[PDB]
């Protein structure tokens, strides 16, 4: 069987790996239009901050190692079109310009997403950067040590926007994060968390300008100013981390796409075309908290989807098990983690939830290593099934979100978690741990 | 209603708390034979090691604060007998010697356990100590700084035995842990883990003498030598942490007891006598990994049982949800956590299990903060349902065991966990985290 | 020649060492009335604080190692009298009670000093301790971890008093230092320094009660209260570190003594009796800052004097070179060092001095590791010769006081030090280092 | 009086400061040919290593702050010639090209030195850098984070060469230091020290190629290889830190110069021309260790000379007091300091010296914070006067070299230092400190 896998990032890569597991027999071709195989953009901050020194080590596969296992790797080769009917694909070697047709028995694509750019005045002024991929990573590292960069403006206060802000602030630049949303990191955390995070960032030379629409970039040749409807800010460098758009324009009319460009697929990763499967940022995923499907552009999700596509290559036998949307990140001294439904997700979904937040030391008061911890447990009003949770502390308590991810999937209730067995040892936690305590507060609130 | 609660430790205390939640109306009497209310023996190591300076802060309730909420606290008062038929109890004020009878409508007891003592020659030689309670804690702290103590022998290589060994080694004493069992901490961890832990402890002046039966203590007036069948060891202080025995002798014939002294109770915490409930170390608990019941002397378990007894005070409506036996502890630079069935538990239960162990860095290789992590996933041969897990690292990854505790309870399989949604961010974990990786190895092993 | 050396501490010990250097031929007898050879009381704080665990390692010679080099060590043997005329000494073996006479050709004694005790009401109440020697060190360590000790009162705010206060405060006790003097550590530092040190100690649970005379100790059997003329303080333990008295009572009439008990000696360490030499705390020493002689009870001084006595054993050929009184100590986060004349010494001596104090970061402002440093340079009004200096910082800059000690001895001026060659490297200091800057300020002040 | 000061670095700057002290009356003109006033090249490593983030903060004066005190600052203006006879100077505004003549009553010049460049094949290949000044500092920082730089070769194993090597190694590059000299840092330290330092650097990805003459640079357009007589090395960047040459070519025939270009001056900083004074790297300085004069290109020396020139502006009244050549630097975990004559200096001077080296823990053995320290004391064979010393440890003991600098100046002997008063406190040092111990070993060696 000849299987073509498009993309060398998380969705494409785990598909190649699963093909080696379940189909060592097959002729596998792996296509990547860029010059570098499997760069991990998730590690870009570790690199920019100087924890990881070599940009080229921030990966998880070389093309050269995949060829050693019998995979035909074509870097700098773009798949330009699909002819599903004919079971052919058009590919173009970007080094030589030479186009060719390639045949397949099964095709798995993981096209990913492209950074959304603000189509406003001054869009083509120099030093308005993006943050995705190796090329942007090295350019951004050039700018961290550039003595001509003093003020950095990052547009977008999400995950990437805050990583960019932290890296440039730590590097010694004055940063302003600008967004129309009124809370940084609202997709991940609720207000009692984002207010502490805002305060923490402000203590580190970051202004966070919420509720502002960017209107135009000003400057002679290069940016010099970012102008919003409420204010104007000096900028020597801009980092645009506002959103992502599915890389699917080329597929319009070949495959069925949702109005926003995401490829329509079922729980077996099959597209509208037989033998064409799609995964990753460009697709929707089964979201277990609300038994629905949403778009969650995370590496974890792309990875599992890539494997499940190979699992269903010849017949629909393994339905995808669903995800809870879990995240975790450190923002200066704080480490947070989140899974399931929080305010922003509940509003997008139109789901009424109930919740309790416990903010107290996570160790018993006699232990001087005690530190304050925030934990919010979100649950269903009717069934009291666990729908989400968020936690934060200067202590690293993030691995607890893994327990909540399973509780949601398992449809456990607040009474289940209130009395759930979690170990106790006073150097690590309180008699009723962080999850137990929140759940007991939730049953108290439902008396 | 007049409710009498015996014991001011974890089982007794959470019962008083739950009575305040669900029965603020009742006359509550709380009895404790010792002079101190709610001392936390779980924090004794933090104290001995000098992280917590005041022995009296290692608690979670004062008698004086409970009386402020209308509970009648009787410290230094021992319940000597129960007359269930009459719904009376015999109590004795140990300060005054004056016995009296007390009436009740419901009685909840949490008698706990007593350290098992080796009935061998030299048993009454001075400086053979135990490690449970406030009185022993202050005596053991006296010995950590005693210049006449050089060699310390701790008998019992379990949880308490190793805490005692670490505290005395850190304090500067030569320690030898002695046990007939061939592995330290075998109740919690399997051999690939306990070999690393043995090596770590040996690097810290601790000899671990496994496979040896202690025969006699030698010394003139005070210990001077501990003699086993394979060897003899100098000892200035001995700490006996070999086991626990249910504090139920006084109840024989009043309540039905299992052959080892544990009080027979059902899933609603009711004893063989109507209106008498029992919880904690002295009882068995529903153990969800193998849908059975076992004795697991842990604070977590006592706490939840104490609350469930009050929940079922007037009628059996809340069946206990079960526990997985979870633990966690740091042993010098390593932190481990464990839940469910491991080798020792499988042998006690006679259950055949299958398992995989993954030992590799928990962060991707390009990140210099990467450290080695051990994770073993135990599962059912037939169903591949998750039955247990153990993990260890110098990095603190223990909160992940909370996810596994729920996976076992939920009867999740290795395929469920292989593709379970766990967040990825390269400062915190690898694309497929520690649980995902072990579960993928387990499906690989079942191909 | 038979040389008898009295005392196994700093003066006695360096004399034995120098006898081995210059007289390997001689029969040497080394006497010590205590049970332990060469304990270092200078290391008692490191021990009490738990940095050094074994009390017996805080030494610099064993009796057993000295006998290996042919010295006859008599521990537990007290020299009770000297008959200089006859060249005999009376010694008593304290184990056996048996007195004997011993002959000598030369005798070198280093009797040291005894802690001064306040002869007031309640002087014989239990738990009023002292801080000198091994026996007191182990007793004080017993008290650091005693749960019955809550309030500790140390009387005397000098070097020892503050070590005692820091050790007990760090151990978790409430401390009050009491003294009639109005400044802690005034013998070492001037007010701009002791005010910062007072503030630092107060931030660590230490009250410093200056200007108060202790009148009586109160308590039933054991101390319970310390009463001064201005106030009364609860005390579970008292540490008396107010002064020292020469251990010379037994010598009155045998050797000429100054009115305060110090043995009269010349610059060659000879007493009023031929062939009897005396050194250490019990003598005066040449003090080069003011070309006078003062009593400075420091180990450094005893050590050098011990060697110089052997140097002048047969004839006065090596006049003692003099000392500057140098000290250094850390008090919580601060490290200070001092040499020469400061306010208190100038008042005792009646010497008019001039001085400048510079308080600024010790590194150039662009270097974020910069920290504030205090340096005071004291000089002669007329000649501008360097008479003393004091420095302090949370950075350890103490070794600079060694340069000043030599500058005073050499009779260097403020102009000499202003332009003295001290290296510059911006990770270590400013272009004009801490000494240069103070000296330039002193010439500025003499314009 | 109109005083012209040439150069805004250490010699020029301290002259302007001293003019403000002693001559606030005068018209002062301060000339600097570069665009930046008072950059501190001594702080370039702190900057390259990322401890100091802003290149522009690494200074000690702004032109703008000096004008505020009435000094006429002319940056970007080069003094092209001196007409001493006429008391005029030719200056050229490098921005406008306009030359002019300026008059003076007194002229003080601090021209400094220029990096020596190897006139070999390939000298004009791109990426062969130097390390002096702001412009080179920012270029070198560009290269630390450049992903195309892998191998860095620094030619010259002196102070600057090793700073450059450490900065690039810490930044993640493979470094090779190349020099004809057989020991790195030989001008500062002797072999027992430089062998430990070599080993330390090799443990950090630095090859140190001693005894090799560089013959040619190879590469197409940019360096690619450095070829020596014994070997060839790949190089993406070269840093040339081999020497300095006096910036005096323009003065030949105006002022008398030594054969190597240094300006001839007396102990009052006067040149061969009346009213023209010269200081800094371009001059010789009185070197007190051997009562001679040598060229020591250090900031300390330039600073003091700058002030002494103003002190002797109207008449020779303040003879320069001399320097000892003191240095100090950290090289990875080690901190060393040095003053006076060591092997290399003794060979240049032709002076026979004697020396002892003590290598042992600097704290008493019972204190676990003890660390190994190296100290070498160099002295005169005949008089035993202190001629130099070197010390090194992972503990920072460098401030002790300040004591030795004064001992040499004062002509103290090994017997003086053996019994010199240095404080003792066991958290800081041994009874006989690091200087005392070395000096006692030196008297032992002269028995
Ligand atoms: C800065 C940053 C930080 C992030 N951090 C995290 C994190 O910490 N945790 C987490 O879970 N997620 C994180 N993510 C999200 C995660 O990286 C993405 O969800 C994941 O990369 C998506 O994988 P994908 O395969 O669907 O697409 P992509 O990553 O977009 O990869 C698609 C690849 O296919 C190639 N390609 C596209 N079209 C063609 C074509 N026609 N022919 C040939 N090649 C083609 C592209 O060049 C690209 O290399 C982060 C993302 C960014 C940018
Ligand atoms: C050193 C040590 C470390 C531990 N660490 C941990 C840990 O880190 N995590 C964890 O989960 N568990 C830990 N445990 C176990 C945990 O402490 C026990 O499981 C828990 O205390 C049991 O609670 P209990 O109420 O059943 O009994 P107990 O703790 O035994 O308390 C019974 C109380 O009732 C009183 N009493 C008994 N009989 C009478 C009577 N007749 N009348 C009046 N009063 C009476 C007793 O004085 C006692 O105070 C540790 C135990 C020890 C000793
Ligand atoms: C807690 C403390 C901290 C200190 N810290 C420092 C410091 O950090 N730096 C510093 O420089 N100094 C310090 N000192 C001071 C220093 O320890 C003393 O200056 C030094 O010990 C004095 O030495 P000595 O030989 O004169 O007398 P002592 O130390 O008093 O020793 C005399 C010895 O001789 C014995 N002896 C006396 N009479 C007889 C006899 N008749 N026959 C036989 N044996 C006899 C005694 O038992 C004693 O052991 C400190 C002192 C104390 C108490
Ligand atoms: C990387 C490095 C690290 C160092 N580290 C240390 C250290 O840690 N400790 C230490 O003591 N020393 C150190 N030094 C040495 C110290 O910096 C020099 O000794 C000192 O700078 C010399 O001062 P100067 O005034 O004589 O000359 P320079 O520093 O050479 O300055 C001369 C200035 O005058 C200007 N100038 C020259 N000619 C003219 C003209 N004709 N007209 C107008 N302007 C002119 C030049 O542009 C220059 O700015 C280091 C040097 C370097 C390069």
């Amino acid at each position: 069987m000849k299987v073509i896998v498009l993309g060398s990032s998380h969705g494409g890569y785990e598909a190649v790996e699963e093909l080696l597991n379940l189909h060592p027999d097959a002729e596998i071709q792996w296509y990547e239009k860029g010059d570098f195989i499997s760069f991990l953009s998730c590690g870009m901050q570790l690199y920019l901050e100087g924890k990881v020194k070599d940009v080229n080590s921030v990966r998880y596969m070389t093309g050269e190692k995949m060829e050693s296992r019998g995979v035909n790797v074509f870097s700098n080769t773009e798949i330009t079109a699909i002819q599903p009917k004919e079971h052919q694909v058009t590919v173009k070697d970007l080094v030589s310009g030479e186009e060719r047709v390639e045949n397949y028995d099964k095709l798995i694509i993981s096209p990913g997403a492209v950074p959304f750019e603000l189509d406003i005045p001054g869009k083509d002024l120099d030093n308005i950067y993006l943050m995705r991929g190796r090329q942007w990573a090295i350019k951004l590292k050039q700018k961290t040590v550039d003595p001509e960069v003093n003020n950095v403006v990052v547009i977008g206060s999400g995950y990437i926007g805050i990583e960019a802000a932290e890296a440039f602030a730590k590097a010694g630049k004055k940063v302003t994060v600008i967004d129309i949303l009124d809370r940084p990191l609202g997709v991940y955390l609720d207000k009692e968390f984002t207010d502490v995070l805002t305060e923490e960032m402000e203590a580190n030379n970051i202004t966070i300008a919420t509720g502002e629409t960017v209107e135009r970039y000003e400057g002679d040749g290069r940016v010099q100013k970012v102008v919003t409807d409420k204010n104007a800010y000096d900028a020597d460098l801009v980092v645009v981390a506002v959103g992502v758009r599915p890389n699917t324009a080329w597929l319009k009319g070949t495959l069925e796409l949702h109005p926003n460009g995401l490829i329509k697929t079922d729980e077996y990763m099959r597209t509208s075309e037989p033998d064409v499967f799609a995964v990753g940022d460009a697709t929707l995923i089964k979201y277990n908290p609300a038994d629905t499907e949403v778009n969650i552009a995370l590496a974890t999700n792309a990875m599992k989807q890539g494997r499940f596509a190979v699992k269903n290559l010849e017949e629909p036998v393994k339905p995808f098990p669903g995800v809870q949307g879990s995240s975790g990140l450190a923002v200066f001294d704080y480490k947070f983690a989140s899974t399931g439904i929080n305010e922003v997700m509940a509003q997008k979904l139109g789901k009424e939830t109930k919740a309790v937040t416990v903010v107290e030391d996570y160790l018993m008061d006699f232990n001087p290593d005690k530190q304050k911890a925030w934990f919010k447990l979100v649950y269903d009003p009717e069934t009291t099934q666990i729908l989400g949770a968020q936690l934060m502390s200067k202590a690293d308590l993030t691995a607890n979100i893994n327990a909540i991810s399973l509780a949601i999937q398992a449809k456990m209730t607040i009474e289940d978690l209130a009395y759930a067995d979690f170990f106790f040892q006073p150097a690590f936690d309180k008699p009723w741990n962080i999850i137990n305590t929140a759940a007991l507060e939730a049953v108290k609130q439902e008396r």
